[PDB]
C-alpha cells in the first residue's frame, strides 16, 4: 500500500484504488497501473522533474529503504493478475531489488523528489510506475 499526496491530488496504484478514489476520479491509465483522485487537504510531496536513474525506494516487506539503479520509463511485459491479463505496462522502470505484492505503493525518490511508486515485481526485480512526466500534478 502507499500513495503520493501533491497539492489537491492523491496518486495511487490503479489496482489498489478505493471507492472514494473512483468517486473523486481525476485521471486513470490501466496501461500504467496509475489512478489520481482529488483530495480536500493539501499535499506537500514534491515530484521530481529529471532523468535520474538512481534513487531509494521503501520496501514494506522488509521495513527498509534500498538504494537502486533503475531503467528509463518504457513498455515492459507484465504477467497476469486478478487485476489485469498479461500485457505491456507503459512508463515502467525496472531495478534489481526485493519486492512482494503488498509492496505496491512504496515510494521511489531521488534528490529531486518523488520519482514513482512500486507497481510490479518478481524474480528479484522490482518495477516502478513513473510519475515525473505528469506535469499537471503541480498546477
Ligand atoms: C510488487 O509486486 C509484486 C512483487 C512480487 N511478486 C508479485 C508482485 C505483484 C505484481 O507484480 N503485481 C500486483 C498486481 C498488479 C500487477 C501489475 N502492475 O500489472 C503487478
Ligand atoms: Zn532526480
Amino acid at each position: 500500500s502507499g500513495a503520493i499526496y501533491v497539492g489537491n491530488y492523491r496518486v495511487v496504484n490503479r489496482h489498489l484504488a478505493t471507492h472514494n478514489d473512483w468517486a473523486n476520479l481525476v485521471w486513470e491509465d490501466s496501461s500504467r497501473d496509475l489512478l489520481v483522485s482529488s483530495t480536500t487537504a493539501q499535499g506537500c510531496d514534491t515530484i521530481a522533474r529529471c532523468d535520474c536513474q538512481t534513487g531509494v525506494y521503501y520496501c514494506s516487506s522488509r521495513r527498509k529503504h534500498y538504494p537502486v539503479s533503475f531503467s528509463k520509463p518504457s513498455l515492459i511485459f507484465v504477467e497476469a493478475s486478478e487485476y489485469y491479463p498479461a500485457r505491456y505496462q507503459s512508463h515502467l522502470m525496472l531495478a534489481v531489488g526485493h519486492s512482494e505484492p503488498g509492496d505496491c505503493g512504496g515510494i521511489l525518490r531521488c534528490q529531486h523528489g518523488v520519482v514513482g511508486i512500486v507497481s510490479t515485481g518478481g524474480n528479484g526485480l522490482v518495477g516502478f510506475a513513473d510519475v515525473r512526466d505528469l506535469l499537471w500534478l503541480d498546477e
